[PDB]
């Protein structure tokens, strides 16, 4: 619908980090399980379980057929590979799918989505009623206006009561700064774990006559920008719900402050919002401060007043 | 349609599960399809039918082609695996369709997409009526209001005499109950079936030379968290069917009652449902109670009489 | 356009069997396509042009290269393997295509498609006419009224006349049900033809060297699961088509009885149809009752006496 | 826009063969860059330039690498084998693209891209005018009604002037029936010369050291339904376009014979069409004969005149 | 928008024209990344730089192995491969790119996309103005007339000052035709350069132990059917744009000649227009004379006062 | 929305060729995960760590597996083949998704987003207003007229205060040119750094048996052209943005100079804008000036006062 009005910037820029997120977790998994394979090669001299490194220069010959390389190849990335090397595309995607869902949970809920859906209808109205012109500063629009003065006299009360459009949003960013503290908590500590070169002493010398190998993985380095580039991506998801974060816990949104518009417009009976209804105004007013006092003619009594002695004459 | 109003919040989420469990389906499918290959080699040394595990070391040389290697990963995989890792993800699809299907049956059956329509048609304009603010608290108005009055008497009789709705949703969530009860049942069951080191004794040395063999399932861990991710994805998918069949069983939807809005209205001739009509609109109820609360005046005589009398005069 | 009214629910399940047939058919076709492929080797001790099946061991050597492997590979595929492993799925996708076209070739004829369309066209505009609520239990509407009351009487003659609607849709599914008697004559007469071990002998000793192979098609349990499956898909498919056959021949939907909703609305004057719009008004009773019923009104004399005398006067 | 009402049923027909001949095209296409490839062997007993087919058996070894083994399959690909078996798909695609073109340059050719809209625009009008319903058996349709008399008098002489729409069509279907001529005459030739065993004799022994070789082509049955396919494709379309060949060269199209609709509706004052406006009628027609029964009451004078009178009085 | 109006015959064929030259541009290409190699033997008996070409027979031994062959394959496919074979597919798509733009560039850029815009949003409502049907032979639709003639009369100067749409269209297809002009001339100059038969002498003796090899590059057929049918695409598109070159330079666009609309429509004092307004009437005037004919009256002056009269009486 | 009248030339050629940058980074990088494969081979005879280049010939015997050649080119390609080679279709798809963001900023951005779609509500309403027809040269017209005469005063006031938006737009093209400066001085430095034949010395004698071995990095032709096309795009695009910086500086946007329509209009009592509402119209000039000289009327007091009087009498 309209719910663009509802999004503030920092659930703006929010929307589209959480693409490019998207967008390397699909990129890293599909090369994933494309290739992500080890070259593992023998080592004739180990000491320690680690290869010791001990005319014309010849190759070496191990005498290993092509499906014997490729069972130690297997063998040496599922025990002796880091699980975070693997697994990491397929992680990323799956905190990305929280941040989609923990930012629409608010709009799907059917309980929120109707008070919402009824803050923008009203607004749209208020906002194209021709008679707030006359009143900021004419028969069929003044009863076309009254009608909408009792619904938001109804609409002042059977929203107000509830306080459930605040919590979730307040329990929608506090479990979101709750999620990134614990992906750069572990991400950074397993991100040094994935490396190209890797050993493996996976205790098979029945099959291949060997003990010790030395594989390569040689994705460890795509993989190693992309982590850096996740965590890099993530800070700066993190500070931005981080602010909202604060913005929700000083500014103290219950209760909205409406003695500004008042102040000039010279409309003394105006009354202040209690909870819930401040709050959804209280957003409204991050995207521009017009919606809102356009907003304040229909919740005045006297341009009520106004009207009725219109109306009446 | 606007069918979001006859959707909870239990049949939402429960649409959102149902398209991450077709993900992992679709992705386990294409990546089986792709590669799901076996490495298997032979043991020289054999004991019980298993391989016996009896200067510088070489290779051990089996005297085997490439083609006599692929030949036993097939035998040693289309017998000596379990059916569970193989036809898994094509499992897991079929489930979810069975999902989907038992949830929008209930509107693509047309004995009762009708009534459905019909409820939500009159809905929408009994919510858009200007009328009902005059009510809830001219002329052209009227007669557009007292022609939804008498459409909404022969609705009130139309459906109320049929309870097919009332059966379906009883009888859709009633059996994917017991379709949750049944997953649970075998997939963890089989869950450990599946593994990455596996023996096979296929008896073919006429071919190759040798009686036993050992592969390695390379998915077998890949697989592994696919299935205690979905049996994990089922049971809060089990637990939501679990309590809306509760809640179907308690509250007694077949018949509605309708005297708390006529407490505070002041609407003492109002009548309570019988069946069938109670049930979609104790459910739009969930949504909000808004919908209801604009459609007690058009089920009123008094409301009627009200505006007969304005009608009148 | 709106044409799922004329759709019953033997069409809607119908509508949706057809898509997943179509699904194994592209998905069983694109894996073919894809592989396909057999592993095939030779053997060395022969007995009725068959595998006789005659210190530590070592492996067999054939003495033979990637390249005369491939060749008896193509061999023993193209002759000594069945018809209907190779070409299954894409004669399931042929036998899709026929569904799908014969219950659309109802809708793209243009001879039936306007008479349908028409048929339509009118329904909406009697459902949605003011006046009806008026007869069924002001003067703008009523010349709109009578617009519509001469269009019906002409299309009370100008479709009843032609009987190719009920002739289409009774040559479509006396097909469809013939051809699905002939899909399980011999899908289930080849099924057990496709296997996992194949012998061939394709008599090439002057390349190879070796007369008789044993191959083994891997893809013949997964095919052998589809064809079981949409074997399983074709018979509910069949019993379907096969009730509203038995409909079409039992209820003589020739001509419609339109005496029930004359009996209580008190309209005596009221004709019954004969031919082709009886049949196109019996099936939308199929979706609800109500579409006919206010309809009896638009086709009865007195109805239109009454609004002529609403009109006089 | 709405020009389903121009196609009449054997352009319908045709407009689907054009698909599945396009689906195999794309298929076959896809599948042949996909793979298509050849197995060749070498013959060591080589007679008249073909392969002379001259304790326990051995593989033959001709001492060759997978290098030279591809050098030969190439050759004797590009140049031992029939150009038909290689470009087959994107042959087939061609004349498919031309079927298209040859249907749709009716309507994009901007000379008669406007008669025919022109001719669509103001049958609606003509279909959708409430005036006509009173004629067939008030004030602003009237005067909207003799606003469309006009239009179609010029309509009548701007289009009738003109006779290049029943030339291209008449210049479509000539050349698309000449088009299928000609598949028929060379594909039928050469299907034969596709096959699963091919020799080639292709003159390399300085890199090889075997003059003759024997090729396998494992595609050649594929292709040979796919084309067996193609031509049943291609008859079932050319005796459509055959049809209504003859259909333009019998009814003689270029005069419309308007005498059967005026005796019945007692309109003797009606003229008859001369060329370019017959047509397009004639087209209509076969769509449904209402079109144009509610079209001669526009060109009739008299039905202007009694129009004139009733808005004279 | 209605842009179609703007885009003559010879503007419509080679917006066609533009899409097949994109289809064999992606599919040459996506062949080429996709396979695109070469297959490449050593020559033991060597003169002038070039293979020398001097009991059963038996193959020839080079001992190489897999990856010291694709050495020379990369080599010899980088340097003794010629540029027109391995970067068609990228050159002709690069051309195709401009040919899509410069015919779009004539609508995207501002200061033409207006005027452009400005021409057929009056020209619909002249098409659309009821009032042209009385004149070309009420009170509302002449101040709507009025209103119309007045912005015509402002349209009339404030296009025809500025000359610039008539030099872009000038100047697009001027750099067309001088496009397709260089396109012939090396095109057809390099198509012989690929072939499917090349050696290569790279120098490489220190690796693999030969000096000269002999190449087969397979796709050198294929290409060479695109490029025949490339050129044989262009020819035929470059003789459209040096038509409409002609008709641009013959006509004298510049000044358009009125006085046929005038001579039988007995308007006598209608203006000739001088530039830039008349090339934009030159041009819709090929979709059909039509929109200059209804546009004819709104031009002169008698014509505004004859409305006037009606409007003054 | 109708956003195209807000992107001037310079910023409609940089929005395609944003897209074409795109194209080659995602199709550099599905070519680079695709295959970026190294072909490296030793050399016997070596010197300064460097290819010392030292009857019939034959092929030189290295005695190296497939899997040892595998191991060699994946440390090769990871060590001693530069970054630029291996991330450069990632790197500049970064530089595309910067440049994306830095023009779309301007829309997205709520502060500035309410703003621009107020500037172009009102133009489309003051373009479409009928009484501007009469000014530039009934009734209900001038009620709508002056209700658009006091929201375009407050709109004059209420953005006229605020000067985000010729900040960001100045502050969006700075950073850009900014960016093209350093994409052409590390770019260029690098781009001679990918060659086809690269050396490395990594140092495995343990397990191949050699030091040093010569690589063949086949796509570095490939992307050295796509390279210095990129170059030769940025190129063009920078000039771009240049100028449109050297626009911004040298025109002095803050202040309109409205004098100009005043002098030919007879309109002395306009008012000269201060900030950041010349802007946007300094904007919308660029597309044409015809919307703001139609602006010029609602803006002026006498032609309210000659609405006044006209409303007045
Ligand atoms: C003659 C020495 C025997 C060893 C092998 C054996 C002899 C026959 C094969 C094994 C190893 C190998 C590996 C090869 O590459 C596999 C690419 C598969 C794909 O295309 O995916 C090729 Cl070509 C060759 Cl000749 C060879 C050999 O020389």
């Amino acid at each position: 619908p309209a719910y663009r009005i509802l999004k503030p910037w920092w659930d703006v820029f929010t929307d589209y980090i959480s693409i490019v997120m998207l967008m390397i977790a699909v990129f890293g998994g599909t090369l994933q399980v494309t290739q992500d394979k080890m070259i593992c090669l023998p080592c004739k001299w180990v000491t320690k379980d680690s290869c010791n490194d001990s005319t014309g220069p010849t190759g070496i010959k191990y005498d290993l057929d092509r499906h014997q390389y490729n069972y130690v190849d297997a063998v040496c990335y599922e025990n002796r590979l880091h699980w975070f090397a693997k697994y990491f595309p397929y992680l990323v995607l799956l905190h990305t799918l929280i941040f989609l869902a923990c930012s629409n949970f608010w709009f799907k809920f059917p309980r929120t989505s109707s008070k919402l859906e009824h803050f923008v209808s009203i607004l749209l109205k208020c906002f194209d009623s021709p008679w707030t012109t006359r009143a900021l500063s004419d028969k069929k629009e003044g009863e076309q206006a009254k009608a909408l003065f009792e619904k938001v006299k109804k609409f002042r009360t059977h929203v107000e009561e509830g306080d459930i459009v605040y919590r979730l949003y307040m329990r929608q960013t506090i479990i979101k700064v709750i999620k990134f503290a614990l992906i750069i908590c572990y991400t950074v500590y397993y991100v040094h774990n994935i490396k190209f070169d890797v050993d493996c002493t996976v205790d098979i010398e029945s099959l291949t006559g060997y003990r010790t190998y030395r594989c390569a993985h040689p994705l460890a380095t795509l993989f190693k920008i992309l982590a850096s580039f996740y965590i890099s991506l993530v800070i700066f998801y993190g500070l931005i719900c981080m602010y909202t974060l604060w913005w929700m816990l000083r500014r103290s949104l219950k209760k909205y402050s409406f003695e500004s518009i008042r102040e000039e417009s010279s409309y003394s009976d105006i009354p202040d919002v209690k909870n819930d209804f401040a709050f959804m105004l209280h957003l409204i007013d991050q995207y521009d401060p017009l919606y809102s006092k356009r907003f304040a003619v229909f919740l005045s009594e006297v341009s009520e007043n106004k009207l009725r002695q219109l109306n009446l004459n």
